[PDB]
Parts: C-alpha cells; sequence; structure tokens
C-alpha cells in the first residue's frame, strides 16, 4: 500500500480524535508507520524527531525490547482475565504493589482503569460516594480550573476547563465549578509572578465561599497544565493553595496523567510541589504508552471509608487491570527505576534542556521560554517589548508547528504557545537537534509573518 | 504462592464491582494461565470458562496468531497518536475491515479504549448531532431499566442499574428509562408476543411524554447481557421498529456484548434486522486480548458531523492504539476466515439450545433460554408458580459458587444463571458445561431444602 491508499481508506472509514474531519479529509492524513529511539517515520520515508513522545506518554522511547517481551510473555500465559469475579491475576497484584510503593505516603491502593479519562470518572464517583458515606450528601461540588484538561468522557470533559469541549455534546455532569488558571504570561503580567500565584490560589477560597464549603467535595488540578499549554504555575501558587485547603474539609485530586512517572523530574508532580492528594489519576507514562492502562491511586482517607463503610462499589471496567497491559506497565516502572530515568530527568536531561531551551529567548519572536524536567514551552509574540501577540487570524503557533514538522520535529502548538514533551530517554545530542530544528522553524515562521 | 498473592492483592488492589472488605476477608481467587476454553488458578484448578473472560474471549485462550500480531506491531510501532492529523496502518486497516462487516450505511468508526468510553462517545455524538441539526433541546436519551451501558458517569447514567445510580451521582442529565422486555421476570401475565409489543409501546409513551422534539435517541442492547442474558420476545424488535419509523429519533444499538459472533451474527442488530445510527463496540472486537473499543457511525450521523461540525473536540490518548488495533484486526480476520460466526449460527448455537433445554426438567429450573452462545437459566423454588427462592437465600450466588467448585464459570444475576462461552467451544465441552451445571443445580436444590 502507498501513502495515498492509506489516506483514501482512512478518509473513508476512520474518525480521528480532536479532528476537523472535513478539513483533514481534504488535505490528507499523515501516516506514521514505525519508530525507534526518539524518532518516528511516516509512509513517505520522512524521519521526524518526536518531541512529544507520542502524546506525552512514550517515556522510555520507541523500541524497548523489554516491554515487547513483557507483553509477549503475558499474552502467552494469560492474555486476559477479569478482576470482577472475586478474582485477580499476578500482573495486577505485582503492578499494584510496585505502584503504591512508588506513590507518596498514605496513598496505598489503586483502582485500575483503561485510560486517564476513565480514571477521572472513577475519581468523580469515588469523591461523591465518599462524602455520601460520611453522612454529608450535599458535599458534591468539584472545583476545577479553566483551561484544565481531565479527559474526554462526559465526566472528564465536565471536569476540564476547555470551552470548545464544553460546547459539544453537553449538558455536562452537574456540580462542577471552574476557577482561574495560574497562567502568568497569558493572564498575570499585570502582577509579579509571586503576587499572581497568590491571587490564583485565593480564587479557590473565593469559589469555596461562593458555593459554601459544606457543598464542596473536592478540588481537582493538574500539578502542571499539559494540554492547556505546559503552564507551570508561579512558585507561590501551590504553597498558597495548600494554605487554602488546610482551612476547609475538601479532597485534593492531583491529576497526574501527564506529570506522573518522570516528566517533571519526580515520580509524581505532586511530589515536586509537596502535595498530599487524596486521589491521583494516572495513565500515559504508566506504560510508556506501549499498551493502554490507567488507574486512580487512592489515599488512605478515601480508601478507608469506601472499604469499611461502602460495601460493594458498583464501578469498574471490563479491561480494568488487563493482565497484559499491567505486565507491560510493571516492566516499564521497573526499568524507569532500575535505570534511574527519573533521577536523570531531574539531574541531567532537565537542566540540560533548560540551558539549551533558554538559548531561544533572544529569538525575534520568542517572548518567553520555560521548562521543568522534560516539559517545555515557548511563547510566540509579535512585539517583545510589550509582549503583544501576533493577530489570532495569522495562526503563528500553527504555522510554527507545521514548519517544525516540515523540518523534522514534532512540536505542538496551543494557540501561540509551542510545547515539547520528549521521551525521558532522549540523548543530549538529540536535545541539541531539537532546539536547532526549533530555531530553524522559528526563523522561517518569523520571516513568513513579517 | 496463593496466600502471598492474596495478601499483596488485599493490601493494594481495589477490584471492579467488588465488596472490598468482604473479599479481603475471604481471599481473592488468583487466575494465572489459560488455554482453549479453560482457565487455571494459583491452586492448580482447571475451570471451564463458561463466560469467556467477561463475554469477550471469543476465539478462546491460547491463540498464537493474536500473540504474534501484538508482538509484530509492538516491534514496528507500539504506539502513536491519531490526534496530530495523523493515522497509522493498523487503524486504517481495522477501520476498513470493521466497516465492511457492519450493517448497511455504517461505514465509519471512532476508536476508543472501552465499551464505556464508546457510550460516552455515543452520548456526545448524539447530542452534538442534533445541535448541528438546529435542535439543541432534542437531547433526551431513552434507555431501559436493567440496561448496562458501562461504568463511566455517562455509561452509568445510560444504564438502568439502580445500585449503580445510587453511587457517585448525580447522573448526566436528560436520560429516561423505560421497562425491559424481560418476560420471565416481568411479563408472565401476558403472552410473550403481547408483552413484547407492550414493552415496545412503552417507548412510544415515553417519547410522547417527553415530546418528540426533546427526544434525541433510543439506546438498547439487542439482548441484555449484564442484566441477565434477557432475550426479548420475537415481537419486541419488530414493534420497536414501527415506533422508530413514526418518530425522528436516533437508534443506538449497544453491541459491546452482542458484537462479533455472540448471537450468530457479526452484530446483534443483524439478528433482529435493525438499522442503527450508532453502535458502540468492544469486548469481542479483540477477543479481549488487548483493550479496544469504538463507535460504528452511520452515514446519517457521520455526514452531519463531517460537513457541519468542524472539529469534534473528543477523543482519547489510546484511541486507535496501533498494537490493540493490530490484534483486533487479526481477531476479525480469524473469526471470518475460520467461519466462527457461521458456526455459532448453524452448529454450536443450535446444539447449545438443545442441550441447554435438557435442564428444564430440573427441580429448580423454571426456564432455560439461549440464543447463539448466550444462555440463561431461571432458578425457582416452585415450578408450578414460578416463584423465586427468597432473595435472602441467595439461590443464584449459591449455584454460581457450586458451579465454580465443580469446575465451571457460570454467573448469577440475582437468581438468573448466565453463560457466554468462547465461540470456539466444542460440542463435548458444551456437554460438559451442561453436565457440570446440573451437578451444581442438584447441590443447590439439596442445600436449599
Ligand atoms: C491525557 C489527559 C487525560 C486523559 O487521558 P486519556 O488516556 O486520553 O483518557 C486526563 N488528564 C490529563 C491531565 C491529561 O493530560
Ligand atoms: C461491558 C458493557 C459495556 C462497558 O464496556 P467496558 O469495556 O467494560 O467499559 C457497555 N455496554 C454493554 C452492553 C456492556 O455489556
Ligand atoms: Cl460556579
Amino acid at each position: 500500500m502507498q501513502t495515498q491508499d492509506y489516506q483514501a481508506l482512512d478518509r473513508a472509514h476512520h474518525l480521528h480524535p480532536f479532528t476537523d474531519f472535513k478539513a483533514l479529509g481534504e488535505e490528507g492524513s499523515r501516516v506514521v508507520t514505525h519508530a525507534e529511539g526518539v524518532y518516528i517515520h511516516d509512509s513517505e520515508g520522512n524521519r521526524i524527531l518526536d518531541g512529544m513522545a507520542g502524546l506525552w506518554c512514550v517515556n522510555l522511547g520507541y523500541g524497548r525490547r523489554e516491554l515487547v517481551e513483557a507483553a509477549t510473555a503475558q499474552l502467552e500465559q494469560l492474555p486476559y482475565y477479569n478482576t470482577f469475579f472475586k478474582t485477580t491475576h499476578p500482573p495486577a497484584v505485582r503492578l499494584a504493589e510496585k505502584l503504591c510503593d512508588l506513590a507518596p505516603a498514605h496513598i496505598n491502593r489503586v483502582f485500575f482503569t483503561g485510560s486517564g479519562s476513565e480514571a477521572n470518572d472513577t475519581v468523580l464517583r469515588m469523591v461523591r460516594r465518599y462524602w455520601a458515606l460520611k453522612g454529608q450528601p450535599d458535599k458534591q461540588w468539584i472545583i476545577g480550573r479553566e483551561n484544565a484538561y481531565h479527559g474526554s468522557t462526559l465526566a472528564g470533559m465536565s471536569l476540564g476547563g476547555m470551552a470548545p469541549m464544553h460546547a459539544q455534546g453537553g449538558p455536562c455532569v452537574p456540580g462542577i465549578a471552574h476557577i482561574r488558571q495560574p497562567y502568568w504570561f497569558g493572564e498575570g503580567r499585570d502582577m509579579s509572578p509571586e503576587a499572581f500565584g497568590q491571587t490564583c490560589a485565593e480564587a479557590l477560597e473565593e469559589k469555596i465561599l461562593e458555593l459554601g464549603e459544606e457543598k464542596v467535595a473536592a478540588f481537582i488540578a493538574e500539578p502542571v497544565q499539559g494540554a492547556g499549554g505546559a503552564i507551570m504555575p508561579p512558585e507561590s501558587y501551590w504553597p498558597a493553595v495548600k494554605k487554602v485547603l488546610a482551612k476547609y474539609d475538601i479532597l485534593l485530586v492531583a491529576d497526574e496523567v501527564i506529570c506522573g512517572f518522570g516528566r517533571l523530574g519526580e515520580w509524581f508532580g505532586s511530589q515536586h510541589y509537596g502535595l498530599e492528594p487524596d486521589l491521583m489519576p494516572i495513565a500515559k507514562g504508566l506504560s510508556s504508552g506501549y499498551l493502554p492502562i490507567g488507574g486512580v491511586l487512592v489515599g488512605d482517607r478515601v480508601a478507608e471509608t469506601l472499604i469499611e463503610e461502602g460495601g460493594e462499589f458498583f464501578h469498574g471496567f471490563t479491561y480494568s487491570g488487563h493482565p497484559t497491559c499491567a505486565a507491560v506497565a510493571l516492566k516499564n516502572l521497573e526499568l524507569l527505576e532500575a535505570e534511574g530515568v527519573v533521577d536523570r530527568v531531574r539531574d541531567d536531561l532537565g537542566p540540560y534542556l533548560a540551558e539549551r531551551w533558554a538559548s531561544l529567548v533572544d529569538h525575534p519572536i520568542v517572548g518567553e521560554a520555560r521548562s521543568l524536567g522534560l516539559m517545555g514551552a515557548l511563547e510566540l509574540v509579535a512585539d517583545k517589548t510589550t509582549g503583544q501577540r501576533f493577530d489570532k487570524s495569522l495562526g503563528a503557533g500553527n504555522l510554527c508547528r507545521d514548519l517544525c514538522f516540515a523540518n523534522g520535529l514534532v512540536m505542538r502548538s496551543v494557540g501561540d504557545t509551542m510545547i515539547i514533551s520528549p521521551p525521558l530517554v532522549i540523548r543530549r545530542e538529540e536535545i541539541d537537534e531539537l532546539v536547532e530544528l526549533a530555531r530553524r522553524a522559528l526563523d522561517e515562521t518569523a520571516r513568513q509573518l513579517t
């Protein structure tokens, strides 16, 4: 089969995620066929540096023989069995042990799911079931943040703060509120980062008092916002949030679907900011994306009420704990740990990216460059003195994104914010190539718009 | 070791649909390997898996070809997203094969990871569709009591399980529930034919109660699975089609259990001559070997979404996962090349029915019903009246546990026993299933008397 054959069949039969179906059918889908290391290859023979590690998830890179062998061995032994029938299997047991041993203190149980979205559905039912069992059935409201992403189920979309998602397929799940996001560059340059972080934390208290603490069940947040644009909050934000949560009896849900398993230099983003969440949804890097699996790490406070008071929890998925997916996730975690990959993002690749990434701040159209661990972002501006954006209709970010791909680099755009999330095993020479290709695309972007 | 597995499992693993405390006290079963239609546990027991994992292992365990399909794709392209104006060969070929097997005018698929996520996709698609048609208040979805449509918030809301609705709500707004075509439990004051038409007429009443302008879709399993393997009277679906012909509402056929051979067709919709607008799928799509699901989308809905909708802000990281798709594709190729669906319809289905019917003369079996390789038995305390054992006696759970003790997985929904074995089960294995069931039925009857 030739590229156009794939494209024609794909156009005829395949509806892609988050896609303008009509536009893509007219321009023709890219066809990705194989990958190795940090590189992907398409049906036209192009080799591209995958600066997004698939979709924030291929932490150990492509071509890890050990993950292939883990799946093959489990498929030959027990490809599938359910965890419904008063049953478990060895992969589930061992993965839950390993996961909870890596989790922060007081987080000792896991409920398995297939995706980060199903994990957030699990979170929502667990949170509201929890308060019902506490004798407080009016404690129902969940506070998220604008521009947050918590998945694409109805619950995940409702918990998220994406207006274009909210505008499609609603009504949403009831009882979700949204406060402002700690995005200094886009929304806070009228203040010092420190003052802005405290304002955005105070917004949580304001929302609590607006709804009434007796009606609020939980606050949900990504430690660092991923899909919304790799937005690291000011250093003042999370300490001030902890101050607010200490005043009110509310659960903390840290959505670790992107930040988990090395991305920011820790096993969990919660650990980078010293949080103690009651629940933590996870997926993506859990298995380096090699097979689908997610879950909720459940803190002792929620777990004990559900166990001791709840009887049966009428919740779960056919593929919860899927033994082949669990076998792969277990091996992925063992490799991440045995090879010191997390320590290495934090002490080696993270700082190295930071210095190489910071060499882009002097580019004519880069208004800000930020990174943490192996997550990074650039802010494209038309005027550096004022920070003014290029006009929205010009699509500066999408143009830079397409020019990056044309130069051999996957670097995505959220509006006029460029983002990267490369595999955690990326080599220093490969980071060098990434920044060079980025600068080339930035050069070509600036020339075309001026 | 078994007790070592159990202690670690108790400490850290919260199971689906489980009384966490009770199971921790009793000790989890530990399943460790499987081949053919049999599973094995950490104590060395071989058990005939009359439920095919969870209604999903259609080609049975030990299929070398599915293992090789997974290994080859993991070595080629283990994962890549379909978000970035991108696709990959497995998604392309799987979408082609799937739509070629689907009913007429069902030519597109949106991939998901699970049947639950597929029903979330259904719900957003249905409501986005009518919004694009200029009817944004045409939002109500009519499901059925005792329906099962998954365990997301959307799936739980779409389902009709009161114990689920009672945990973690509020539900998604705008879902109504009409009565189920369960003749044995709820219709024995009528002929099956009249009952089937009454249950169809309940749909019309609900439409008129809500107002056709507010109703978006009717969602139903062709045959209810988790609710107790409830085949409707033969009058039901023809009468439902008459109602659907009169009103402008979408039909969603939830094929997560009925898809891919279970009833003797590629889709339960095809057994009943339905023309659905959307069909969520999962489970048998891959014989459960790897997680994957999706929504088969009819031309009516697809063209509106494509031509009017712009971007659909919906999807999952693992939508179209190329390793899972590669396995699903091979599963379909094997099911077709080996004539498994045809064999359910013409051989194993009819054979189960005759052997299954040999259980009707048992002292506590009030009804035996089957279709393809789905079957159910109704436990009763008195065959004259059909009355149940008191719920407090747990007749169904006792029979379930006695089946397992005899080497057979046969599930209980209240006092309804259900089976859904792999589609590659052989005739003598169907005999063994019925023989082992009878042993458990004898022992249940003795223990309850
Ligand atoms: C990816 C994303 C999700 C959704 O995960 P899926 O596997 O796509 O369902 C949830 N939370 C966050 C923070 C995410 O980035
Ligand atoms: C299994 C089931 C679902 C849910 O599928 P999951 O993969 O468990 O999320 C949906 N619909 C029906 C009819 C089912 O039996
Ligand atoms: Cl509000």
